[PDB]
């Protein structure tokens, strides 16, 4: 029988290794270590000149293949391990990940690997791509990382440099999700814009690195998104950074910098107010 479970040790939820480690937190450390030496080395690489799912293959192959024995492989298939069991089988299911993969291609192709494009189209397809390829999860597992570092590179071949050390836990996961149940591409959309503009990116690292807690939770908790130009934004001034003010509107905190308020903007709020900040264009 091929089996989902022959995937991992006996009575485990450990993920068969070539480390031959059992203990799941043991298994995890050494991955992420082997993975990130890997990722280091990958984000220096010459981007490819065509990028489509077979790039996708080999990275997963070059993050994982001193851990998995199926690195570069999609789970749609069955793979056969070295001891001779078979293993088979975040939400395409069975050949739908093929049909993923093939529609990432296609859009690639036709959008000319997101090269040559206007601001507002290179976002709306990269995340339209990262959205697909969240669906597609054509990996057994690492499909993460693998996804974020196919991403940097497009970004990278287009001129763009990615900085997703800057986006929440919160933040990646209520856009994953949204994208993925509501077909809302909006907060992926403003992700992508983030992370790929220096100076939003950098208003967003200053933040992070300023202040553990927002509005008294663990900043990894809370939807962190930086200000747009030309937004009005109403809200209560929950947090200050050195650099920033931290409004709390709809759930989600804007983070808005110092430099683009006005005096008379900035002599107005106190903390725990309710205000309404409009950002010049």
């Amino acid at each position: 029988q091929a089996l989902p479970s022959h995937y991992n040790y006996p009575n485990s939820l450990t993920l068969k290794n070539k480390y031959g480690i059992t203990n799941h937190k043991d298994f995890t450390n050494k991955c992420a270590h082997d993975s990130a030496k890997a990722a280091i080395n990958l984000r220096q690489e010459e981007p490819p000149k065509k990028f489509d799912s077979s790039y996708l293959k080999y990275l997963h192959k070059q993050l994982f293949k001193e851990t998995f024995e199926w690195a570069g492989h999609t789970r749609d298939l069955p793979f056969t391990f070295a001891d001779g069991t078979v293993g088979v089988m975040i939400f395409a299911t069975g050949n739908k990940v093929q049909d993923g993969l093939k529609n990432i291609d296609k859009m690639l192709i036709e959008k000319n690997n997101l090269q040559g494009l206007s601001h507002k189209e290179f976002i709306e397809n990269i995340a339209e791509i990262f959205a697909c390829l969240n669906y597609t999860h054509p990996f057994r597992e690492g499909n993460g990382r693998t996804q974020r570092i196919f991403c940097e590179k497009l970004a990278q071949a287009a001129g763009y440099y990615l900085d997703f050390s800057v986006v929440t836990k919160e933040r990646m996961s209520e856009a994953s999700i949204t994208a993925a149940q509501d077909s809302n591409l909006e907060p992926m959309k403003k992700l992508f814009d983030d992370i790929s503009n220096p100076i939003k990116t950098a208003v967003l690292k200053e933040c992070i690195n300023s202040l553990k807690n927002i509005d008294h939770k663990n900043i990894n908790d809370c939807i962190i998104v930086a200000a747009d130009k030309g937004l009005t934004y109403k809200g209560i001034y929950t947090d200050n950074s050195p650099d920033s003010i931290i409004l709390k509107t709809d759930n989600i905190y804007i983070i808005c910098s110092k430099n683009d308020l006005a005096p008379e903007q900035l002599k107005t709020l106190k903390l725990g107010d309710e205000c309404t900040i409009t950002v010049p264009m």
